[PDB]
Order: C-alpha cells, then sequence, then structure tokens
C-alpha cells in the first residue's frame, strides 16, 4: 500500500451523520490486562467475560480462523474501539460490546518504562507541529496508537465534533522500520454504519514501537 | 384487579439473569420537559428528538392508536425507564433509547411546590417503616412513582443488586381515590428480556397524586 | 367482549402495505400431528423440532408461564399462522418460523368423521350467503377456524389481494354455547408489522365445535 | 493468487450446520433482466423493486462506493445467490432478499446463441469427468458460473445434501485468457452464517466466456 491519491480520500462535507465517528474516538476505549477467553460465537472471533461502564460481555472478530484459534487459550491484552449498535454475543445477552482486533500477548511484551513515540502533523503541506503518545507494550496494535492519536487531535485541534468537522480530508500514516507503510482514512463513505467503518482494525496489525513513526496529513477546505 | 394470591408471585431465586433488572432501576431515568413529537414508527408510538448520555433519539410505545394520535402534537412531560437491547427507531439510527408510557400534558398539570406522597412498607406482614418521594405533577404516571419508590429501597434496604436479591416476593400497590386498586410484580418470569417485563408501563396509567396512596409488601426468604 | 362499534373498526383503505396480510392467509399455514417440544427460549413459549417448506425449527409464544409449562411434556397438535420477519429461536438457527398459540392436546380430542360447521356472512346488513369448513378436533383453536374461514372468502369473494381490499370493514364473530362471544378486526392499524397483528392468537383460545357458531360482517365502501 | 495448499482447505466433516450451504445452491437463484435501481441504504449497495416467490424487494452489496455509483442508473442484469436470515433493506419492509455482486450491463453484452463452456472435474488426482453449463452473456459473473457448476454436481454427484457431504475438500478454479486464475473453497469455516460465506461474490468479478475455462478438485475421504 503506497501513499494515497487526493481523489481517493473521502470528504467530511458529504458525510451525513458524521458525529457517529466522534463519540467513537471521544469516549473511553476498552482496556483489559491479563485476561483469558471463555467461549466464541463464530470460528473467527473470541468472547471474553469482562466488564465496563456499559457491558459485562465482550466480542472481537479477528482476521481469520487460524488467528482466533491461536489466542484461544493464551493470556492477552485488550485495547479497542467499541460499538454497541448491531452486535451479537449470545441469545441470552443484553449489555454487549463488540470490537475488532486489539489483541496482544501478555508475557514478555510488557515494558518497565513508557516508550516515547513522536507524531508529526502536516496541514496544507506545511509541517505545523509535534506531540507525544505513550504505551506499555513492545508490540502494539495500530489500533491502540491510531486511537490515542486522534483523541488528542480531537480535544485540542478538533478533529471531530458533535457535528461538522473543521477539516475535509485526513489520514494517518504508519512507518515501520522493516517495510511497507500503510494508512487509514479519517472519514467514512457518505452513508455508513459504525460496525463497518471499524473493520479496518480487523487484521490485528501489530508493530514494534521502539522503531516506528507516524504521520498525519490534513486539508483545510 | 384484586389483591394477589401468594402463589401468583414470581420468586427471585428462580430468575437467572436477574441483575438486568437492577440496572434498569439503578440508572438514570429519561427526563424531558415541554417537548413535542417529530415522527412515529408504528400507529401507536411517538418518537422524540431529544438527547441524553446514551442517545439522541427516543421512542415510547403507547397503549394504542387512539392514544398516540392524541399526544401526537401536544407539548408533554416525559418521565420513564428505558431499554437499549432490542430497540428500533429508524433505519439510519445508531444511539437509541426506547420506553413505555411516561407521557403527560405539560400545561397546568405542573405544581408550585412538591406534593409529599408517603409510602408504607410491609415485610413478612409487619409494617416496619415509611419514607417519602416527590413529584412536580398533578397527574403523575404510576411509572414515575414506581421508579422513585424502588430506587430508594434498592440503594438502602437493597431490593436489587448486581446479583441475587435479598428478598423473595415483592410487589407494589396503588390506591386511587376514585376506585379499583392495582399492582405490579417486582420480579419477572425465570427467563426474560428487558423489553417484555416493562410492558406493564404500556397503559400509560395516570392518576391524581393529591389523593393516592402506596404500599409495598415484601417476604423475606 | 360485546358487539363492536362501527367506529372502532380499522378501515382497509388506510393501511399502506396491506398486502402483507394477504400472504399470511393465502399461504400454507403450519400443521403438525402428535409431537413433543424440546427446548424453550423464554418462560412462556415452546420450541419444536419440525420441518416445512421454509423451516426446520419452530416457536410458539403462548399466553403466560403457567400455560407453556403445561404442554412442555405433552403430545400436542399445532395448527397456526406463521411469520418470518422478526423471529428469534436460537443464536445458531437460520430458517426459522414463529407463531402464536395453536396448541391442543392430542389423545382423545380427535374425531372419526369431520364435524360440519356453518358460517353466515353479511354484507352491508343483508345476510348474503353460507359456506362450509371442516375440522378433525373436538376442541379447536379459533385460529385454525379463523384461518379456514378467510382463506375461502379470499380466494372466492377476495377478502385480501396483492393490494387494496375490495371491502372496508369486517370482523369475524365467535358464538360459543356457554358464554361471551368474541371478535377479531380483519384489518391492522395503519402502520404495522406482522408479529404484532398476529398477537390475537396468543390466548390460545379454544372451544367445543359441536356447539359453536360463526358470523362475518363486512362493509362495501 | 496461486494454487491452494492442501492444508488451507476447509473440511466439511468439521462443519456443523452445513445443510445451510445446501439450500443455497439447491434453491432457485435470483434472476432479473433489464432493470433499474430505485434507492440505496448505504453507499456501497443498490436496491431493486423486483419480485420472486419469497420477496418483493432486493439488495446487493457491491465492492465499494465507486462501483455502486456506477450501476446506479444503468440497465443491468441480476443473477445471484440469496440469503434471507439477517437482511436489512428499509425500516418498513418485511419480505426481503439480499445478495452480493451479480450485476452486469444489459445492452449489447447479450448473445444470440448460448456459449458452451466445458468444466473439467478431478477426483483424487484422476480427471474422472466433464460436463456443460449455459449462459446468455458475453461478460459473465463468476457467481452465475460457480452456481450453475454446483447445482449440477449436487443434484448428481451429490456435493451437498441435507446433511454431511460425501466429499471432504473441494474448490473450483477459474482460468481467464489474459491472467491470474482464482478459486473458492466449497466449504465454510466450522461455524459461520450465510451472509459471511457469500462475501466472495462481493468483488463482483467478471470475465469473458468465449475464452474462460473451469476446473474442480475434490477429495474423497
Amino acid at each position: 500500500q503506497q501513499d494515497p491519491d487526493p481523489s481517493q480520500l473521502h470528504r467530511s462535507s458529504l458525510v451525513k451523520n458524521l458525529q457517529n465517528i466522534y463519540f467513537l474516538y471521544e469516549g473511553d476505549p476498552v482496556t483489559h490486562e491479563n485476561v483469558k477467553s471463555v467461549d466464541q460465537l463464530l470460528s473467527h472471533d473470541l468472547i471474553y467475560n469482562v466488564s465496563g461502564p456499559n457491558y459485562d460481555k465482550l466480542k472481537t472478530e479477528l482476521k481469520n480462523q487460524e488467528m482466533a484459534t491461536l489466542f484461544k487459550d493464551k493470556n492477552v491484552d485488550i485495547y479497542g474501539v467499541e460499538y454497541y449498535h448491531l452486535c451479537y454475543l449470545c441469545e441470552n445477552a443484553e449489555r454487549s460490546a463488540c470490537i475488532y482486533g486489539g489483541v496482544t500477548n501478555h508475557e514478555g511484551n510488557h515494558l518497565e518504562i513508557p516508550k516515547k513515540i513522536v507524531v508529526k502533523v502536516s496541514i496544507d503541506g506545511i509541517q505545523s507541529l509535534s506531540f507525544d503518545i505513550e504505551t506499555n507494550k513492545k508490540m502494539v496494535t495500530a489500533q491502540e496508537l491510531d486511537y490515542k492519536v486522534r483523541k488528542y487531535t480531537i480535544d485540542n485541534k478538533q478533529l471531530y465534533t458533535n457535528g461538522p468537522s473543521k477539516y475535509e480530508t485526513g489520514y494517518i500514516k504508519f512507518i515501520p522500520k522493516n517495510k511497507e507503510s500503510f494508512w487509514f482514512d479519517f472519514f467514512p463513505e457518505p452513508e455508513f454504519t459504525q460496525s463497518k467503518y471499524l473493520m479496518i482494525y480487523k487484521d490485528n496489525e501489530t508493530l514494534d514501537n521502539k522503531t516506528s513513526q507516524i504521520e498525519v496529513y490534513l486539508t483545510t477546505k
């Protein structure tokens, strides 16, 4: 996946119920340390018995059978963006919370002191500023990072709000030490659902933090 | 509807996922003043464009057509218990909240100072206590009252909890000045959904507060 | 319940997607002889392991907890109207078919030769005609009957069509030997779903057939 | 996409409710010619106003936004496999039917005399047989082809049944004149739904028939 073309980005002025992206990155993500799965719905997911402000049962669809059937009996660390509309867990379950990926092993992958990662932000060409985000992992999911990133740029520069977004075309770029960089679009198609936009966090993409760099390119229209 | 017979009561011990009753009465009720309806799904429900911590659209299924098309264009006051699991609003809507009844006209029915209604609580036959609850309406909905009554006894004497109840069989009774008393069971059938147990709040039963009394009958087991 | 008032009747010209009532009575109802339930979802329904053109699992919402847990272990006969849209049976089942009531004991209640029951149909006051329907039960469900009744009047005098109805206001009336006659409006509220209009078959109402009569009141407008 | 490794194939013996695959290819596909779209739920789908034995509304999710907003106003031919369970179209419509892909232009692309396509089938290494399938299109969808190809083998050699299959691992392969051949696994992961398995028909893949070949590889066990 190579650098995006200016016509391939979705534009924030065509999205209708745009806000539905706000709450996602404004609210509190899901965080669980050293926990083990206990049952699964389909071959490619895993269910956990954990709680939060609006749930006591969680689900995370993974990339495929081979992956799910890998973390099935291991201890892992969860960190993910959740949705409540359109989420199934079990016939007998009200109060559910779905998510995509966000799964990392627990032992060894934890660090003593927080690694400092730097984000560079460009707007209309000009590189305008810099800020930091942390993490207690040697191998974090692009999900944990992308989130933390936006959170900041939403409560300060204002990436999303309960209404029209200030910018128009935005996307985050990951730059791994070994190879091939990738990106995510900051805005969805005209009409959409949450459950669908978040599928990007399906591949449970993980990467070393000690050697990865991030870039953000926004457009003021 | 005459006084219930001791076998006709649902027994707390039998219910399985009982907690789900707890949240309904330990959380914050939906409250809106002087608001009007803006669209309706089926012939007997009205939909409001209001907001809260977990929504931005609301639905209240009333008793029947004739009723709904009566409050279809009036300004009213909403006071009610909501459920998120299995709630339908519009094809394009995430973040909804549904309820039953809880509708009263807005003009006049309001009061300067809060009427004081007294509740007599029995337990294993002996009337051990009494407490108070308020209201700013001349014609309140037995729902507004039912709620307020439980929230208390739950936070203090412990009616419901994040698990098994302390008591076994409980119900509330209303005594209207004009005639015919009625009651609600405090526990649902063994296996149930939220949206089904609440239907007792479908008849949008209203009544004068200046002359109505309340009684609670619990059995310790 | 006494003879209805000409203003409480739903008027077929107001229903928007009326057709949907057509397929319910113009389709092959469900019919299964001597069978036993095998699992249950909620405390007031029963599930059966039977087959048909569009299903291989069935459910039947009954009146209350007390009624369901009565046919839980008995051999019974099911004759009823089904709906596919909006129907849950188990987390793992596609191809489902739901219904309301239509449950009767099997042993004894069966007859050697079919009883002949006559129906009398009015039309704008005048008693226009008569026709027949059969049954192999001593105690049938008004559902079994109400169905048989309409299916005829729809294929011949066209009660419902893939479209607007020829008549405007009709309802069937039951006259049981002992006491209280009861009726069903032939048309639903303006806007509706199927699972809700069918709820009148929930009281699994049954009666002797050796002494029961029927009447039909329609209005050409 | 190169030839599959005998370990990446799903084994029917591990599948639980496999029958559901059966009905999909043993049932009547959806067929409509020279039609136009009429509204769209999301940004990557299209809705048509057509009718069949179990529906009067149909949907077909496409690859992405740029494809849908391309067949939005053209005259197209739909050929596809449909799923009922879990299918959303509009808040007011029961009787739906969903699909993925299966869309082709209508003018010109039609042939006077049906093109004969030969399929070669292998079984445990040995090329045991060959047969025929027809099509009235210059540019056909791999879906229309894959379907026809199975139905046969199913009603004859018995690919799927209302139960365990006879075979263990199967997959069809397409060999276009220009380049890159591809394949589909005849079987789903152990636990799945219909709507997910069928997503292979999303990329609405299309190829010329005057120059395409097919091959099937099965493994008795």
